[PDB]
């Protein structure tokens, strides 16, 4: 069998904001919610801790198809192992994979992953736009069933993917994109994010069964410079080469490289500099054997339009996604609109997603 990557999420820095609140992390349990793509029998998962300067200490996680909300199926529960051992402690920088679990893990469905806490300090590797609620309880509650009076939060902490084996051929289509692909305006606890509804389609058609979808949308996120989160450049290698059988990329990334300008010579500046970027992330997904989607958008919200140079530069970039040639397919988005991000503008995208472009080889 095969590894195929079939659920991520970026990881960033936590910002000070966005810690858990009380009791924290450190010494307690923190239990998470997922929406998977392809389904599988056996699974590992990986935990980031790349953005943190303090290691990441952990002594115990589990697996569980949740009942409702912090609650899981008891029967379900299966504890993962790091080279044989309950626990971990990775330093500043680094990840884990866990050893293979054997875990009936159905398409489309929710996985519960339940993380008991050694010592947390103030640096955090997470994904704090999770558009879902995570559970926190005191002390080690890896295996509970039942989570009484959990401290509600609506962050991820320390996860990245879940890979499964498989033995049919299967693929994923890695997705890079800002907080319209993280998901803001989504319903919380929903996982209607417009990857969900993508994937939802690819998993309901029966030439799309096999292709898994990756969300690496960071909300406030830049491609080239500034902005919320590791940059798409700084991060491309990270989240989208780092995976299991990515075979499609597609971008929906740069406003917020224009949203910020406050002058035309620097919305231009940072337009050709947007495009060049696009090219080296084309190049690099190329020479790994990736097919590379561009798509297009309409910026969301007021503050972009208020200075009219910005709209009339990214009009450009829309352009240049249609017509340089340079992607090898474009996902036109912005021309669909014109046929604030909330979830019915998500079910539209992402039914609007071409399964075709997912099918050969
Ligand atoms: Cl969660
Ligand atoms: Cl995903
Ligand atoms: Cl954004």
């Amino acid at each position: 069998g095969q590894w195929l990557t079939t659920w991520a999420t970026a990881p960033q820095l936590v910002e000070p904001k966005n810690l858990p609140p009380e009791p924290g992390l450190s010494g307690n349990t923190l239990r998470q919610i997922v929406r998977v793509s392809v389904g599988g029998k056996k699974l590992r998962l990986r935990f980031s801790n790349k953005y943190s300067m303090d290691s990441l200490a952990v002594k115990a996680v589990s697996i569980a198809v949740p009942s409702d909300s912090s609650n899981v199926d008891a029967a379900t529960i299966r504890s993962l192992t790091f080279e044989k051992k309950n626990n971990f402690k990775i330093a500043p920088g680094s990840d884990i994979y866990s050893d293979e679990v054997n875990f009936n893990l159905k398409p489309n469905s929710l996985l519960a992953i339940t993380v008991s806490y050694a010592k947390v300090t103030q640096s955090v590797t997470g994904h704090p736009a999770s558009r879902t609620t995570s559970f926190i309880v005191k002390g080690e509650q890896t295996n509970a069933e039942v989570f009484k009076n959990p401290v509600k939060t609506d962050h991820w902490y320390s996860l990245f993917n879940i890979d499964v084996k498989t033995s049919e051929p299967s693929y994923a289509v890695a997705i890079m994109g800002n907080s319209i692909t993280d998901g803001r305006g989504s319903g919380t606890n929903r996982q209607n994010r417009w990857p969900d509804i993508f994937s939802q389609r690819l998993l309901a058609n029966p030439s799309t069964r096999n292709i898994s979808v990756l969300n690496l949308g960071i909300g406030g996120n830049c491609v080239v410079r500034g902005g919320l989160g590791p940059t798409a450049l700084d991060r491309f290698d990270y989240n989208i080469l780092n995976q299991q059988g990515v075979k499609w990329l597609i971008i929906l990334e740069g406003v917020n490289d224009l949203g910020g300008t406050r002058d035309p010579d620097d919305a231009s500046k940072r337009t050709e500099e947007l495009i060049a970027a696009y090219q080296v992330m084309i190049d690099k997904a190329h020479a790994n054997g990736i097919k590379v989607y561009g798509a297009t958008i309409l910026p969301f919200g007021k503050s972009f339009y208020e200075k009219p140079f910005r709209i009339e530069e990214w009009k450009k970039v829309n352009d240049w996604i249609r017509n340089s040639g340079k992607f090898d397919a474009v996902i036109d988005f912005a021309k669909h609109m014109q046929s604030h991000p909330n979830e019915a503008g998500y079910r539209r995208m992402g039914e609007f997603v071409d399964l075709n472009l997912f099918k050969n080889e």
